């Protein structure tokens, strides 16, 4: 009903143009866009978004990615969209993923993977209140 | 390749799931989105935006239906990108426009016809302006 969920697409997402075809995808399943921006991530916001693989190898090289360029960040509305979220999207790992997802017809690299979904209801309430103001939802 | 030009789905547009659509066509096109944003404009906004049609008799329909809902807001940045705006986008009246154009292919009434391109560079620099502080612009 009200539930939500967030979507980014990646610097890498956004170079290749793929902002439009993600977007569509979740047109075509009937989903509403509520929030909608682009924005440069400062290395405070990347920090914050791979926050729990700060002591992981190479979290620096994650982080100078996620803010190399602008990314386009979405809420979207509806029905079970955060779960609709992650068919769309597909595997996180593109080596996993399948043919007919986000994931699955346009990632390869499982760092550099196009773009990021809530995994769960508890992840996007998280999310959404990072990148946006309530004013902007 | 710093020229810029103002595109906006109108509420017929947002509704009817064609924001990814029309974002597609200016990136495979090759053009560069610098400025987004999700609004439904208010009352004074619209009337701001189509002022030059204060006087005009439909004026109060196409304040209040662009008042509608949501609208999504873009600035694209490149060479030629208000000529292409155009090229893409086609006949603002859908019964002038080509198949292979947004209004060619998704719009049949003048009024809802979809979206909104900036006809002209200092259309597109007043429009910019108005939708947009200098801090939106990436």
């Amino acid at each position: 009903s009200s539930e939500r969920t967030f979507i980014a697409v990646k610097p890498d997402g956004v170079q290749r143009g793929l902002v439009g075809e993600i977007i569509a995808r979740f047109e075509r399943k009937g989903y509403k866009l509520v929030a909608l921006k682009i924005l440069q991530p400062t290395t405070e916001q990347a920090q914050g978004h791979y926050k729990d693989l700060c002591s992981k190898p190479f979290f620096p090289a994650l982080v100078k990615y996620f803010s190399s360029g602008p990314i386009v960040c979405m809420v979207w509305e509806g029905k079970n969209v955060v779960k609709s979220g992650r068919v769309l999207l597909g595997a996180t790992n593109p080596a996993d993923s399948q043919s007919g997802t986000i994931r699955g017809d346009f990632a390869v690299d499982v760092g550099r993977n196009v773009c990021h979904g809530s995994d769960s209801v508890e992840s996007a309430e998280r999310e959404i209140a990072f990148w946006f103001k309530a004013d902007e939802i």
